[PDB]
């Protein structure tokens, strides 16, 4: 039959989909969500054997275990056990495109399980088995007889085993195909793995049972009243004594209840549903649900007899909330949302695609702690527990069908084909049937990157029809097609249009107002966080705040999909595409997260947290104005802490309670502030602190901050004596300066400071030279490869222009003695095969105090690509433990990604000044620095810098962080200017013009002195 | 041109049409029709089928057609003749002046239907003037209304030809047979004969 | 596989649908709507045998004409040949309502045809067969080999026979089921044939 090469067959003998059941036989357990004896897990130790193709599986396996099989934990993905390799491909399909066929060499995983079944489960009622996730297709047998088949790797497949089980020992046999016709609908950008990766359970239901139930909540205009409507369906023998009771509880109190016999209202000329009933319950003053306050009620659905005997109970958490689009805006409970979202794939560095509660909760807590209020299920329905968690902790969710055909040419080749409508339809309908009662789900998505085909229009309408309570969105085919209620582009920039043919990406500001357009705009993907990225993040937030119809977006993405590999000693290391011998592959493109695979944050997370703050501030004299961005809550777990410091020296500080209503404002008056009796800039820093613990945060959690510059007292006073004049020694090859302990040596042949001494101690391992390049970030490289160069990528422009190969040619080097200092002047030209790229003119002035002042004036030819940086670099002889600086910090910050950093005095361990991005690149920069301290050294000025044991050369020559090795001494990169890092996307130049070093002429100055 | 989908005998009528498990089978009955007939100028309207209540499958298919072939309106009478799955109000047997207010699926007077609050579609009866046996009493009443009301754009009489079948008496003499005449049981007797002409095309 | 009791299966190996074709190899002929040497009618005299249920059909039929069959005209409705009765029911279905199942006694029409194919049709290109209307479901074999299956009694079902035919004489076998899951969508008020 080769059912796995036929999109007309997506399952055999599979039961209808429905919301989460447990078949409780006690009302109380239903009400309190306790475990149910009727729902058993088959998770654990199973037998597994790998085969290269279904044709290689021995008939014998159906009835008896394979001596060759291994015993493995289920759930799992076989690639995580080493049976075959996981493949990392982004767009291109991992199998030859030839629908509906798949390769004849098709890895098959034979799983089996020998388990017991109590005769009481067979004596009456129905026993079904539930496969929550099997990738990508599979056949099932029980006690050697064939049961059925299922496709769609991300939704549960259920089968009635009632007639196949026996009392006592039973054996299940599951033949899992890596590839199937469903794979053509599963082209998501992530590792391609396979196996029984979600839970397996056995559920006992009575013969006469609750087969489905749907809960809805409608309100009056001001949400002070609601009606809960529960539609319930049964399967089994109808009897007039049958009854359904739906009761609604708020904690331990029942607030409402309704009971009725089955028999719905008349639907048409033929009558109504004799097998269904709808209960309606009124609720006055309901506690509303939102991500701000996820109030929940409990609905309990009881099937019973008129005389009061319980047949079975089902139940769910209920969140009273209305979602609607009105006058171009997305409203939740009548108020316009501002979505601080993130896209999140189900990924675990050790376990592959198997999810566990602990990881899920960890993710939700970090999200909430970082000011996110929403998550997009990129790009398939998730493990069921996810939704439970979002309902209770409070996150708005976009539930998305498992349909992605990115690799097709054109992208809608299958989605516009009516032959694929059936297959697509189930990926959508079954998701709705499963998740429709979760309050956290507020928007349904038809899938991802599958162009726009008529199949999408049909499915859009289906949802609109069956569940009018949630808008439907879909980005394919240009993001504003007739199949979406929301303009939901991916990577549309704020101001810059990208007019691609047929599917342009307009500036989001411009998009909203296109002729006739009226929908709200929420990006389904934006701020591609690949590597050192999120440059320009703040530009999005400012726009979201200013335009009512720009209602936010979902950053791409939460966590890197790197996988663990081990070296010869057993130390683990982070792996990416290609690392398992998979080819072709898309290398590092699987790592785009805000957090590393183990949940350690990347520095960009903090930029998101700050920009996504829920309180905004303005400063006018002594007045701080706080504005609330909450829609529903008052700031009842918040106080404002303020502090004033002079050049990092704390002047004064205080706290004030915040009592701001949703969308309100509060004016806070600061006291007189005994101004500094000294030179320096005073800085005002405020932080909103949550004094009390919450379900997702600890007492003391900082939820927002901001800073301002207050008075500045420029220094005029000059004093302190000319104690000693420096001496200059000239040889043909060198200029040598000495003052006491210290000696500075300038090479006359190269024109650079080549060595410096403290005492008898040499300080440099490499001379101080100008630097115009950086080890390329992922945004600088984009999709360029040695094999297929992208000449438009920044790195390529740089290489082509000779930036990395440029040679400094000395134009001038002189030494002059002044009255109290020695003045050295140099001029270099960097050229590339004749063309002058840059010219650097400097002066080094060494005075009687032992301070070296360096002035640098650089010219950049208008016609060479703008350089990555304009700074100096050297390798310091010494390695010290801490790095202390007065400037922006404490984490890594770049020009277009520094709003979250604060100007203060920071002090960290050296290790901390290096960010271990898996694909190494320039990193660790800190900007707006006025003073840096390392060892005995001190540099003052106004610069940007990075300091670590890795040279730019090394970062650029190394593809994986684990291969880096500390060099001797410490590499210090000190920049007067550094280019933005960009990130609007990682496949085309994305650094905004205002962050490119295009000025032509640049000046910076530094003071180097010892401590 | 009408899709081969009719599930009249279900209870309620939309039992299969509202069930997503049947969407695939329904879908091919509509899509393959459009793919075969779309180039014929005579086809001016597509119909989703007949007497199958109104189910979510109809809405999706209504939309599929609107998207693939915008040149022709889509109509469908099920579920009360003015559902979201039809561009035309297309009742069957709604009377001229007399309302038939059945629950859920009333058949209002066609004159009154046009003007219900918020309605603006044209109205063309998909079936009217049931020509069974000595019938067509009140036919003129329809025509008069069609002429007077711009939005009453006519209708399709039910039906063209009697579905009687030839049987032969003991002596080889042919005669016209109807339901039950072949031992078929249960049967609906002469209800298969509703035409303006007898099966041999002689006019009634 | 009892494909006729599964609404998930409406066809097997059926080609996509399309507007009327004739594959003319002369533009003028296409212009004038004349007959095409590339579109042949197989209508006429075929062999037919009636069975009470699919299970009663002998395997030999796949390869050999059944001597008991009769020669009949096709197209035709077997009820009009007197093999079984046509049923006149308006709304109530003619079979018990129990989707997607149909009666085990399901009248089955075994049609077959011995016909010739020019060698030119096989040397190049594709030869397919087209069934404009088969009520209500059927399996098709060609030269003893299974080709495919189709539902929807009112639209054409097409199958590529290129790999099944031989120059000269060939034999098709069509097993038509009176009732199938397709019957649930075919409850029109008219004779059930
Ligand atoms: C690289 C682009 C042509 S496609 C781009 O790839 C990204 C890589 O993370 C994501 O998968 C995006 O969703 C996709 O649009
Ligand atoms: C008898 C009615 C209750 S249903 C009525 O029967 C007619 C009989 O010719 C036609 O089939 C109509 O289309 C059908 O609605
Ligand atoms: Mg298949
Ligand atoms: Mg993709
Ligand atoms: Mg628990
Ligand atoms: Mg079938
Ligand atoms: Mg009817
Ligand atoms: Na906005
Ligand atoms: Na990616
Ligand atoms: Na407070
Ligand atoms: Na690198
Ligand atoms: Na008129
Ligand atoms: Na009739």
């Amino acid at each position: 039959r080769r059912d796995w090469e036929n999109p007309g067959v997506t399952q055999l003998n599979r039961l209808a989909a429905h919301p989460p059941f447990a078949s409780w036989r006690n009302s109380e357990e239903a009400r309190t969500d306790r475990p149910s004896q009727q729902l058993r897990s088959l998770n654990g130790e199973w037998r597994f054997a790998w085969f290269p193709a279904p044709e290689a599986v021995p008939e014998s396996w159906l009835e008896c275990d394979l001596p060759e099989a291994d015993t493995v934990v289920v759930p799992s993905n076989w690639q995580m056990h080493g049976y075959d390799a996981p493949i990392y491909t982004n767009v291109t399909y991992p199998i030859t495109v030839n629908p509906p066929f798949v390769p004849t060499e098709n890895p098959t995983g034979c799983y089996s399980l020998t388990f017991n079944v109590d005769e009481s489960w067979l004596q009456e009622g129905q026993t079904r088995i539930i496969f929550d996730g099997v990738n990508s297709a599979f056949h099932l047998w029980c006690n050697g007889r064939w049961v059925g088949y299922g496709q769609d790797s991300r939704l549960p497949s259920e089968f009635d085993l009632s007639a196949f089980l026996r009392a006592g020992e039973n054996r299940l046999a599951v033949m899992v195909l890596r590839w199937s016709d469903g794979s053509y609908l599963e082209d998501q950008d992530m590792w391609r793995m396979s196996g029984i990766f979600r839970d397996v359970s056995l559920l006992h239901k009575p013969t006469t049972q609750i087969s489905d139930f749907h809960v809805a909540t409608r309100f009056n205009d001001d949400f002070s009243r609601a009606v809960l409507e529960a539609e319930v369906q049964m399967c089994g023998e109808l009897r007039d004594y049958l009854r359904v009771t739906v009761s609604l509880w708020q904690g331990e109190t029942q607030v409402a209840s309704g009971t009725a016999p089955f028999g719905g209202e008349i639907i048409d000329e033929r009558g109504g549903y004799a097998d269904r009933v709808t209960l309606r319950l009124n609720v006055e003053n309901p506690k509303l649900w939102s991500a701000e306050i996820p109030n929940l009620y409990r609905a309990v659905v009881e099937l019973h007899t008129a005389d009061g005997t319980l047949i079975e109970a089902e139940a769910c958490d209920v969140g009273f909330r209305e979602v609607r689009i009105e006058n171009g805006l997305l409203l939740l409970n009548g108020k316009p949302l501002l979505i601080r979202g993130v896209n999140r794939h189900e990924h675990h560095p050790l376990h592959g695609q198997v999810m566990d509660e602990q990881t899920m909760v960890q993710d939700i807590l970090l999200m909430k702690q970082n000011n996110f209020n929403a998550v997009r299920c990129s790009h398939y329905p998730n493990h069921p527990l996810w939704y439970t968690l979002c309902d209770r902790y409070g996150l708005y969710v976009v539930d998305e069908a498992n349909i992605e055909t990115h690799g097709m040419v054109p992208m809608n080749r299958l989605t516009d084909d009516p032959r694929w409508l059936p297959a697509m339809s189930e990926r959508v309908t079954r998701m709705v049937q499963r998740d429709r009662n979760h309050p956290s789900v507020i928007i349904w998505s038809l899938g991802n990157e599958s162009g726009h085909g008529a199949n999408h229009d049909a499915l859009y309408r289906w949802i609109k029809s069956v569940d009018p309570s949630r808008p439907v969105q879909y980005e394919g085919g240009g993001a504003d097609t007739t199949a979406t209620d929301i303009i939901c582009p991916m990577y549309a920039r704020v101001d810059e249009d990208q007019p691609f043919p047929a599917v342009p990406k307009w500036s989001i500001k411009k998009w909203l107002s296109l002729p006739g357009e009226t929908r709200p705009l929420i990006l389904c993907e934006y701020a591609h966080a690949m590597g050192n990225s999120l440059g320009g993040f703040a530009k999005y937030w400012q726009a979201f705040r200013q335009y009512p119809r720009l209602q936010g977006g979902f950053v791409w993405d939460w966590v890197d999909q790197s996988l663990i590999k081990y070296d010869e000693n057993g130390n683990p290391w982070s792996a990416y595409g290609g690392d398992f011998g998979d080819t072709p592959n898309d290398r590092q493109f699987c790592m785009n997260g805000l957090v590393f695979a183990d949940r350690t944050p990347h520095p960009a997370l903090t930029e998101a947290k700050h920009q996504q703050q829920f309180f905004q501030f303005r400063l006018s004299g002594q007045t701080i104005e706080v504005t609330s961005e909450y829609l529903f809550r008052h700031s009842d777990n918040e106080l404002l802490h303020w502090m004033v410091a002079l050049d990092g020296k704390p002047l004064a500080s205080g706290e004030v309670p915040l009592d701001v209503a949703p969308q309100g404002k509060q004016l806070i008056e600061l006291p007189e502030l005994p101004q500094p009796e000294s030179a320096g800039q005073l800085w005002l820093t405020v932080r909103v602190v949550q004094p009390n613990a919450t379900a997702w945060s600890e007492a003391g959690h900082i939820s927002a901050w901001q800073q301002w510059r207050l008075a500045e007292n420029l220094s005029v006073t000059l004093p302190a004596a000319s104690h000693a004049i420096p001496h200059l020694t000239t040889s043909e090859m060198d200029f040598c300066i000495e003052l006491g302990n210290k000696r500075w040596q300038f090479n006359r042949q190269s024109g650079f400071l080549s060595q410096m001494w403290i005492g008898d101690k040499k300080q440099l391992l490499t001379p101080l030279r100008d630097q115009f390049t950086r080890a390329p970030l992922d945004n600088d490289i984009g999709v360029s490869e040695a094999t297929r160069i992208d000449p438009n990528a920044w790195v390529e422009r740089w290489k082509a222009a000779g930036h990395y190969q440029a040679e400094a040619a000395l134009l001038q080097c002189t030494a002059d003695t002044l009255a109290d200092a020695v003045l050295i002047t140099t001029a270099h030209a960097w050229q590339h095969q004749g063309k002058t790229l840059f010219i650097s003119r400097k002066t080094y002035r060494i005075d009687g105090s032992g301070q070296m002042a360096i002035t640098v004036d650089v010219e950049v030819a208008s016609d060479t690509p703008h350089p990555a940086r304009i700074g100096l670099n050297c390798q310091l002889a010494q390695v010290a433990e801490r790095v202390n600086w007065l400037g922006l910090g404490p984490q890594e910050n770049y020009p277009d990604r520094l709003t979250a950093a604060c100007f203060d005095r920071w002090d960290l361990p050296l290790s901390d000044m290096y960010t271990p991005y898996v694909f190494p690149s320039e990193n660790g920069l800190r900007c707006g620095t006025r003073e840096l301290n390392y060892g005995p050294h001190q540099w003052r000025g106004d610069f940007q810098f990075n300091i670590s044991r890795y040279s730019q050369q090394q970062l650029m020559e190394t593809s994986h962080r684990h291969l880096l090795h500390a060099e001797e001494g410490t590499w210090l990169n000190i920049d007067g200017f550094h280019m933005g890092i960009g990130g609007d996307d990682s496949w085309s130049p994305s650094v905004s013009a205002e962050f490119q070093l295009s000025a032509g002429r640049y000046h910076y100055q530094l003071v180097w002195c010892q401590k």
